[PDB]
């Protein structure tokens, strides 16, 4: 077969094994397809859902635009048929809620499970995220038992530095009879994932990949202060060389420019446009610059005037009542929308409605906007392409590219996507040239240990740390990197012992000392030529010694004028002198030429004809002795005799002192420690001259040869280490560390056997977020005596990483904090006597105070209004870490009933109590 497209296929097998056996037949059909129809498959479409029909899991790798999620459902349809459970799993928050809505209007028996709330546990199909699935999976839940298939959306997240690993633990854990469906952007090698899954579950894994978009992107490029954009690449995918060269040159003759944009995508009708940017804060501005302008007509203004208040009547004529809302309305009603993650989460919900119903024309949202449900735009701009990583600023990966831009072109309604990158002001072609021509990245293991894993694995009996070590796929892309590495290392160490044939001693000598005068050199050059030090002594006729640009030597020269040019920044490189020289390779230049060094001029002299004498002129950073002379010039110094006369004169001079001429101390009054540290770059002149080599010609092979030996050795110990990186051990080392600290610290005995504090300690899951204090805490105590209120507060203490400023701390609430900081102390000491690349103070100081008191007050009663008004913090990052926080104390109570403290539990529950009301119980709009 049928349809026939730009559609690769793969198959994945298990490794011998594949011995026997079960064949007789065992191909096609074999059943009945479940909701084929409405609209005709895409043949991609078939080939997965034939692989799920067959019983044989799959790898989808597709663009998201290109309708993979036609595939889930077919799996849950067949589950459904065989009376069967299936768990879509997705990897983050409001989506996981919005395809719970799509699947329960669809197939009825379906359930939700996240952090915020619990659906239809029996259900036949449950919603929920990898973590829960990661923590539902290691209590050992009989629900598992019964559940054939896993869909996995968006699997590519494994590769996500904090949340990869929760992914990777959930796959491992599952058990081999289950089969999967993996939904994936286009990476490049989804076929090695295939193959580890099918090691280590024994059994077959498809791979359907395809290089389709339904409607074709345009891209442009916008150069800053710019007057209009640059098609860069085609409907074609043709790249367009000779247009980014132009544009740079628009770059090179090179706030407002936002607003001229919009306006011209507004008058060719390319709304609705997302205008992408990477902070709030930049969201914000962008909104300001376009808020003069005004996209709804009265009908539409009362549109959405309408839905906004259906949305808002829900809460009351006080919550109504933030400025937020207040201040954000009139923007909508002129069309212009904002998305980031600060904002209330029922803005975003509602802010996605009115752009999904087109009431809002422009849209300027955060990174995270990209990957929410069925939300494209005609058009999409990026304000920038520069993302700090942390002390680093990083072009956009192909990836991101990827999928930032499969936002654009709506299915449906549009003929084709346009995309406008705003370029930086600086920007070398061959970065933009890979993003645009975009290769995807690789989905590489971002796995790391952690405690609640090595604690659940060491607790239950049949399993075991390092088997999940041995199963890991990042150990399984080690295991493929391995042997070309170690081809890698042979092929160096091969270069290394073959290229040894320079001989002496003398060589590695000769290295040192060129380095060591480079160094002393550069020093001397700096502060010497300098004129704080140098300047004053500008008399005419004045002998000075010039330095030469690298190290030649022009010998004494009379100072004739100096002159200084603004517009020359280094401050040693800036006035020009123009001395008397013996020159004599002249040619170049006349008189005045250059510029850049003397050029063409060649010293001496003895071996001259042709001698010259002659005012050159030279900068500043050429400098070095000065001497304490001067003789009288005349007033007319343009004659042949005379300025070789003047040479006469420096000839006998010269002839009158041997071992001098006598030089001006530059530094001695506007000491001199420094010349102490100067004679010695002349005794390493002097070993220079000593040195046999430095008259052999072949010099410069010998020593191009030492640094090739001491380059490639270097790149042997990377290379060996890399190795070591590559093989289990390193990560294993990181266990053995975590190993002495369970032990040291009391969770477990010696003998590997998980204590009652393990178990608790099981119980908390959180990224990086220290699980092991909190149970430390709670059996030392620190808990007993604080009010529900108070301990809300204090495990607000845990969750934010994020920045708040300006309260002070009252000695009631300053001493358990720091209490706490000094458990912390404890903790990150015993880590490093365990060899952890944990920075003691940074885990300790990762504890933040600052947020104890708007948490605590709202444990209390205070309003929402007063406590946002007690922090910067954004209303919707706040909301956040309440929610988690929510998520955190049932996380809390569940611990301390395992430990029996009965007491402590119910409290827990009572905090709940507090904490969970009003805003912050709130419910989804999609639920």
């Amino acid at each position: 077969i049928v349809l026939s497209h730009n559609i690769q296929h793969q198959v994945a097998l298990p490794p011998d094994l594949d011995y026997e056996y079960i064949p007789l037949s065992e191909h096609k059909p074999p059943a009945e397809p479940a909701r084929t129809y409405s609209f005709k498959l895409d043949p991609f479409q078939a080939l997965s859902v034939a692989s799920i029909e067959r019983e044989e899991s799959v790898l989808v790798s597709a663009h998201t635009s290109a309708g993979k999620t036609v595939v889930a459902e077919y799996a849950i349809a067949q589950c459904l048929k065989k009376n069967q459970r299936v768990i879509y799993t997705s990897p983050i928050k409001a989506l996981s809620n919005q395809k719970y809505r799509d699947f329960q209007a669809e197939f009825g028996d379906v359930g939700l499970m996240t952090g915020d709330v619990t659906i239809n546990p029996t259900a036949s199909c449950l919603v929920m995220t990898t973590e829960i699935l990661r923590s539902m999976l290691y209590r050992g839940s009989e629900i598992m038992r019964e559940v054939a298939w896993v869909v996995f959306d968006e699997i590519h997240y494994m590769r996500d530095k904090i949340r990869g690993v929760v992914w990777e633990e959930t796959i491992i854990l599952l058990p081999d009879k289950v089969r999967y469906v993996f939904l994936s952007a286009t990476i490049p090698n989804a076929f090695q994932f295939a193959e580890w899954i099918a090691k280590i579950h024994r059994q077959a894994c498809h791979v359907v990949y395809t290089d389709f978009r339904p409607t074709p992107l345009q891209n442009y490029f916008f150069p800053a202060g710019g007057k209009g954009i640059l098609l860069i690449v085609d409907e074609k995918g043709n790249f367009k060389e000779n247009n980014f060269n132009q544009a740079m040159a628009m770059i090179e003759e090179k706030k407002a420019d936002i607003a001229k944009i919009i306006k011209m995508i507004l008058k060719k009708n390319f709304q609705p446009v997302i205008v992408f940017n990477f902070s709030k804060r930049e969201c914000e501005q962008m909104a300001l610059a376009s808020s003069s302008m005004k996209f709804n007509a009265p009908d539409e203004e009362n549109m959405v005037n309408k839905v906004f208040e259906n949305a808002l009547a829900s809460l009351s004529e006080d919550d109504k009542n933030l400025p937020q809302i207040s201040n954000i309305l009139p923007l909508l009603r002129k069309g212009i929308g904002v998305h980031h993650s600060g904002l209330l989460p029922i803005l975003k919900e509602t802010i996605e409605i009115l752009f999904q119903e087109g009431l809002i024309k422009v849209l300027f949202a955060t990174e995270t906007f990209s990957i929410g449900l069925n939300m494209p735009a005609r058009t999409v701009v990026f304000t920038q392409v520069t993302k700090w990583d942390g002390q680093q600023r990083r072009p956009l990966t192909s990836s991101e590219y990827i999928q930032m831009a499969g936002r654009a072109g709506r299915r449906g309604l549009d003929d084709r996507g346009i995309v406008i990158m705003m370029v930086d002001d600086k920007l070398e072609p061959e970065t933009a040239r890979a993003i645009v021509v975009g290769n995807q990245d690789k989905l590489n293991s971002a796995f790391h240990l952690g405690y609640n894993m090595v604690l659940n694995l060491l607790r239950i009996e049949a399993i075991s740390p390092e088997y999940m070590l041995e199963r890991c796929f990042f150990q399984f892309q080690n295991a493929a990197s391995v042997p070309q590495l170690e081809r890698e290392l042979i092929s160096l160490q091969q270069e290394r012992d073959a290229i040894i044939i320079p001989d002496e001693s003398i060589v590695k000598d000769y290295y040192g000392v060129r380095q060591q005068l480079e160094e002393y050199n550069k020093d001397m050059v700096f502060v010497i030529q300098h004129p704080q030090n140098c300047l004053g002594f500008f008399q005419e006729g004045r002998l000075i010694h010039i330095k030469s640009p690298s190290g030649v030597d022009y010998g004494w020269g009379v100072l004739i004028k100096h002159i200084q040019r603004q517009t020359p920044y280094p401050e040693q490189e800036s006035y020009v002198l123009d001395v008397l020289l013996k020159v004599s390779g002249d040619f170049n230049p006349k008189t005045r030429g250059e510029g850049p060094m003397p050029e063409g001029i060649m010293p001496a002299g003895k071996d001259s004809k042709n001698a010259r004498w002659e005012v050159v002129p030279c900068l500043l950073n050429c400098l070095r002795a000065l001497g304490q002379l001067r003789v009288f010039l005349p007033k007319r110094l343009e004659s042949a005799d005379e300025k070789d006369g003047v040479g006469k004169a420096v000839d006998e001079i010269s002839r009158r002192f041997p071992d001098g001429i006598p030089i001006l101390d530059p530094m001695e009054n506007m000491d001199d420690s420094f010349k102490k540290l100067l004679r010695k770059i002349e005794v390493l002149e002097s070993r220079l001259v000593a040195n046999p080599l430095h008259n052999s010609p072949l010099l410069v092979e010998l020593w191009n040869q030492y640094s090739l030996k001491m380059q490639l050795g270097e790149q042997i110990k990377e290379k060996k280490k890399a190795i070591a990186r590559a093989h289990s051990v390193a990560q294993l080392d990181e266990l053995k560390s975590r190993k002495r600290v369970l032990r040291r610290l009391g969770f477990i005995n010696d003998a590997e056997v998980v204590q009652m504090k393990a178990r608790v300690a099981c119980e908390i899951s959180s990224t990086e977020g220290h699980e092991l204090l909190l149970a430390e805490l709670l059996f030392n105590r620190f808990f007993n005596e604080l009010s529900p209120e108070i301990c809300a507060c204090i495990l607000s203490c845990f969750i934010f990483d994020e920045k708040i400023e300006t309260q002070a701390l009252k000695e009631e609430l300053a001493k358990p904090f720091r209490e706490i900081q000094a458990q912390a102390r404890i903790i990150a000491k015993v880590s490093a006597e365990s060899k952890l690349d944990v920075n003691e103070d940074e885990y300790v100081q990762s504890l933040k105070w600052q947020l104890m008191e708007t948490v605590l007050a709202w444990a209390q009663g205070r309003p929402f209004s007063e406590i946002c008004k007690m922090t910067n913090v954004y209303e919707g990052s706040l909301i956040r870490l309440f929610r988690r926080l929510e998520e955190l104390l049932r996380q809390m109570a569940e611990a301390a009933r395992v430990m029996g403290s009965e007491e402590l539990k119910d409290k827990f529950e009572l905090s709940l109590s507090k904490i969970r009301r009003d805003i912050v119980s709130f419910n989804s709009l999609y639920l």
